[PDB]
């Protein structure tokens, strides 16, 4: 109560220097409760000065000037200035208006997106603060909805500045941490809006094995249970708890069978309809609910009353647990409205995600993005993107922005959902994304033609995608890492550049641009590529220091912006001189974790990386050229150490140091190799491969080589040679 | 009462399976007096179901579930799911809220609209259910306004799913029928915003008359009253209620010529400037008033007062009615501003409407349109469009989609009103389209150029002009009998394709085609002719059966979709095998009613045309190749049949049958011959010409004459070609 201060009808609490919630009673009376939002209102205590008037008070931190003239909140009554100069004359805040600077968040869905949409503001603001309204109801001790605080107005000041990621954990603090994933849901998942059988889903798991495809997730769409089936007087089919017995008529065998290939399982449900008198749970439901069952009374949905939600839950999710689903794709669409004034989709994302940890350690739910706090209930499901260049042109910065209001394990539909339009290079680029996004789930429309099976597409195309899905098994151990993170420090997998480069306007001028954990830093090209060099592109910000390409050892002497040029196979991955990835050396191997991994070192620097695991904490040190590998507990798991571009170390066990000062440092990559790929794959004239190639060899000086390439005719061929040239500089 | 339930505040009527009125009172009385809107509420008892609890009521009919959780009305306390599946998740009505597929209503005018504007909902909708709010004041028992209803909130929920026509029936039943239209509405109207003479107008019908050109009615715009001539301090001459006498020195003689030569009398009526000191009638209304008149006191326009509008129609109307004056042109710009609430524009139609039956059988007015259920004042009169092709090619649509409010009586301005651009194609196009819509008004600008006497345009565009205008006479006798079945039956003439095809995709893909009448179907041509073919084109859909073009004969198998090209002076309009249309023998004739009927009839299937007359029913029936023409009453008229091609009985008296088997079926119509005039009258190139008559006259096989054409480098002649080959077929 030091940190608390009333003053007329409102109330101030200093929760951090750079955080306060301001709350108004008409009552005198202010809420102690938690809402939707807001889990945790104890915070360690801070010093601050007050200078309180007869009419007036003015809080003071070390960050921000609050001022409250008494009266209602209004713009005039109730106002802050911050202890910043990022800007101007934007460094006042101003009650119930809107100030420059805001970096945005998240929205509800990507459904009928075809490229931007509009977001909601976050927390973070390059003017240093941000307010976010608390306009939820209030919860009750276990976490059922109580009604309407008595704190009518009750807001939150962010003033941190640049400082983005103390921010974001305050966030986590006063919201709840995000909870821990379990490792399958970061493996590759199936989906596809498509009337499969038993018979033929299972033939489709095994055609991913025999074509060295890793999955995690069985995903079964809408076509499991009734859907033309339904009698036109009870509506549509869109709503199903009832099997469709001519496509799965065994359901807990072909559950087993998928379990038996180590998949977790997921249902679409579409719950909008409720339970009608066709459903194989309906007579059941219909006893608990007292419906009139001679009318055929529908159980409608209502996630306001318990009743329903019980039933809902142990009475038609129930049966279909037992048959082995192993958690609830929530797909929701029919809109916001309830009697409570709750968005029934925060009423199923808050209950089902509860009701999931009874039956699994650690479980998830896949639904969309609820407001604030609602990364409470992972997974985010952005929903029906429009299959387009555009949509994934958007989707990087849509991910990474989301981390500024805290919702960090969003799963788009990989490839897109719906209409749109075929390009198989389309498909290849989104997938390179979604593997390194936070989620991998390939999904689509109802079509004939849009399945993301890569032997759907050429052998080039197959092979790739092929490459990729095994790339993103063995990136679990690092993805597992990062989420023991996210969970116990509040730290995003997929940062915007500007968390880590928060003074650099370079950080806030590549929106598709990010940080992926704290070893890698992602451009991914999302426009389709210049036929003429056969080849896409995207400008890169490469911050102070020595960068590699992840893949193929390119370097690049930062700090520049520089446009990079990859073949559609290929993807702008990079990693600092001195990182350390590991990477699961048997991707397609079904074990609970690996047995062997693989430690992939840049050289030029000292490096660190933790590795967190289910049972176990791993250290690998690089420090003056000596790599040390340490576990909290013993094991049997077998280390594989690659240097640069050489295997140093194969399969040794235990704890262990090996000296790497004597070993070669530099990558095979070399200008020569790589200009000559690059002027062979190229739509030009033979000519001008001929005269590239000659004058390049030839032109001794860097200087000259680069005023040669100034002279070409083709701009983006300049563009090309000279990010092969600064490479090789 | 068993069909009136009350629950809480609310008050529901089950009027029909279908239609569901739900009311609110917070005083515990309900509405039981007529609306603007709403004319009856005595509907036939219908069974239906009733979940009633403690706190929530649910009523269940054969086509829809409404619910009420009490308390006010809400988005979650009142709304609807509807027992069909037309679509997977829009089969929910929430209060308050719009959903998708509405097909649209109309709205007050086409003032200043170039191409497309938006319109108001109607009561039909792809997914099966409209809610239709009454907004409107009270009536007394004789149709005065009598303020507030004491339902505050009063809705008509419809829930027909696609039987639009029943929908339409019984709205037609709730807000009364349309009255039967005078047979003279249904011929050909002059009208001209031109400072015409009682001389040069006379002089002009005359030349009508030369020119083997029928009208039905005379206006006389605005330029008939003082324009000019009105001081400036009284402000403009707009209002206008007394003669120009130097324009018309004798009015009662001028209305007698008119009136010699069967032509029906209207003048335009500007209300909204009152009865100013300068009129003719003043004094007199001053009196009635007790005006000031040494003030010069002006009667304000003022239709909620019960002095003003007896003044209005007994003191200004009056004398000019007395001079001979048929019917009045209400020509309301002015805006909806009362006191009592009620747009002027619906209190102008209410009453004129009902004042013009003193002195006319069935009389009608001309006016804008003003809200539902104000088709109880025909004729809807749509204003001041602008003069372009993106006009015309809304017309059509805008026309069959107001059937889905009931307002089937639109006259627009033919040939567009006023600012655009000239081109004689366009003109011709949209007489075209006015002949075979609601009405014939012929109307046009202020401007010395936009006349639209068909004189005005070359020897081509006359000649087409005069040969659509004796159509639209020769079509009076099935626009009359269609008009008392728009009055007995509440059956639109101009209906929308999906009225008859509600379950077909293409009826609503096709927004200008639409039938008129039940033996006809339209696609008016409303684009700019391809120059290369010197023809305009319109895609059309062709439903099951056998088509007929109703001018040439031209034959088309459907179910297809097919691009049809016509000459600026031939219009796609078709009828199917069996179809039987009666046209007047004598168009330029003036008689009452027919003296002579041809009995056109399409050989391949049997028929049946009821026509209904003031006086008389005449059943015409084609059974087995029987033709059998019945009346009510007996009479001197004269029947001709003419069976395909030919004509079989000449002006033959009283009831008869002739067997047709015998006779030819086919009509001359031949794909040679269409193809020579096809390609003499292109703009290409003469060998293209001669190569494509040579290869399609000597390759026999179908298939191959396609194939031919397919390979054509200009695509809309390829669709020509093909067009005649799908006929010929
Ligand atoms: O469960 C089937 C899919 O439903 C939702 O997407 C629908 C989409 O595939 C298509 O049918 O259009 C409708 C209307 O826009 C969408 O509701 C989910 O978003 C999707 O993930 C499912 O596969
Ligand atoms: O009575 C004359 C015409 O008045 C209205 O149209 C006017 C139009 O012709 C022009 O003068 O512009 C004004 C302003 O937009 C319009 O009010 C009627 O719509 C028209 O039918 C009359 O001929």
């Amino acid at each position: 109560n030091n940190n608390i201060i009333k003053f007329d009808k409102a109330r101030f609490t200093v929760l951090t220097e750079h955080l306060i919630r301001i709350e108004y009673s008409e009552t005198g009376e202010f809420e102690e409760r938690m809402t939707q939002m807001v889990q945790n209102r104890e915070f360690s205590e801070v010093n601050f000065d007050i200078i309180e008037k007869e009419e007036t008070i003015e809080i003071i931190t070390s960050t921000v000037h609050l001022y409250y003239n008494g009266g209602e909140f209004t713009n005039a009554s109730l106002f802050a200035d911050v202890k910043f100069n990022f800007s101007v004359y934007s460094n006042r805040w101003y009650f119930g208006e809107k100030s420059d600077g805001n970096l945005k968040g998240t929205t509800r869905t990507l459904d009928m997106i075809d490229g931007e949409c509009p977001l909601e503001d976050g927390i973070m603001s390059k003017n240093g603060f941000a307010v976010l309204a608390d306009k939820g109801k209030v919860l009750t001790e276990v976490g059922d909805i109580a009604g309407n605080s008595v704190s009518t107005i009750d807001l939150y000041l962010f003033a941190y500045g640049r400082d983005y990621r103390q921010a974001l954990k305050d966030f986590y603090q006063l919201t709840g941490n995000t909870p821990k994933l379990p490792r399958f849901a970061l493996g590759n998942w199936w989906s596809r809006y498509y009337d499969y059988s038993d018979k033929s889903y299972l033939a489709l798991m095994d055609k991913f094995t025999d074509k060295k495809v890793p999955l995690s997730v069985s995903v079964i769409d809408m076509d499991w249970h009734k859907v033309s089936e339904v009698p036109s007087r009870f509506g549509s089919g869109w709503t199903g708890y009832s099997w469709n017995k001519k496509l799965f008529p065994n359901p807990e065998n072909f559950i087993d069978e998928l379990h038996q290939r180590k998949l977790k399982v997921t249902l679409n449900d579409h719950p909008a309809d409720g339970i009608r008198a066709f459903e194989d749970p309906y007579p059941q439901v219909a006893q608990t609910l007292d419906l009139n069952t001679e009318l055929e009374e529908a159980a409608k949905f209502d996630f306001d009353n318990l009743k329903f939600r019980k039933a809902y839950f142990e009475e038609v999710h129930g049966p279909l647990e037992k048959e082995g689903v192993d958690f609830w794709w929530i797909d929701w669409q029919q809109g916001a409205i309830s009697k409570s004034g709750v968005d029934p989709l925060w009423l199923l994302n808050h209950y089902q995600y509860q009701n999931a940890q009874k039956k699994h350690k650690n479980n998830i739910i896949l639904s969309r993005y609820a407001g604030p706090g609602s990364h409470r209930y992972p997974l985010g499901f952005s929903g029906a993107s429009v299959i387009s260049w555009a949509s994934l042109d958007f989707q990087p910065y849509f991910t990474s922005t989301a981390s500024n209001i805290g919702y960090t394990w969003w799963s788009h539909d990989i490839g897109g959902h719906m209409q749109g339009y075929k390009d198989a290079e389309l498909s290849l680029r989104w997938l390179q994304f979604g593997v390194f996004s936070p989620i991998n789930r390939l999904h689509s429309s109802k079509s004939e033609f849009t399945s993301k099976e890569p032997w759907h597409f050429d052998a080039v195309i197959e092979q790739s995608m092929i490459d990729f899905l095994q790339l993103r098994h063995q990136l679990i151990p690092y993805l597992y890492s990062a989420n023991l993170i996210t969970a116990s420090e509040g730290r995003a997998l997929v940062e915007p550049l500007y968390y880590e480069y928060p003074m650099e306007e370079e950080a806030y001028q590549h929106r598709n641009q990010y940080l992926f954990g704290e070893q890698l830093m992602v451009a991914p090209i999302t426009e389709k590529m210049n036929s003429l060099l056969q080849m896409g592109s995207v400008e890169v910000w490469f911050p102070e220091g020595t960068w590699y390409d992840f893949f193929s050892g390119q370097p690049y002497d930062g700090k520049v912006s520089l446009k990079v040029y990859r073949e559609i196979t290929e993807m702008p991955v990079f990693a600092k001189a001195g990182a350390i990835i590991p990477l699961d050396k048997n991707p397609l191997k079904k074990e609970e974790i690996p047995s062997e991994i693989i430690w992939k070192i840049f050289p030029g620097a000292d490096g660190e990386y933790l590795l967190l695991e289910e049972d176990n904490e791993t250290k690998a040190e690089f420090v003056n050229g000596i790599f040390t590998v340490t576990s909290k507990k013993e094991s049997s798991r077998k280390h594989t150490i690659i240097y640069g571009e050489h295997e140093i170390v194969s399969a040794k066990r235990g704890e262990f140091s090996i000296d790497l000062n004597g070993k070669e440092e530099n990558f095979d990559w070399n200008f020569s190799t790589a200009l000559f790929r690059r002027l062979d794959i190229a739509e030009i004239s033979y000519e001008q491969k001929d005269e590239i190639l000659q004058q390049l060899s030839l032109i001794e000086e860097h200087e000259k080589q680069v005023a040669f390439i100034k002279t070409n005719e083709n701009q983006e061929l300049q563009n090309s040679l000279f990010e092969l040239l600064y490479s090789g500089k």
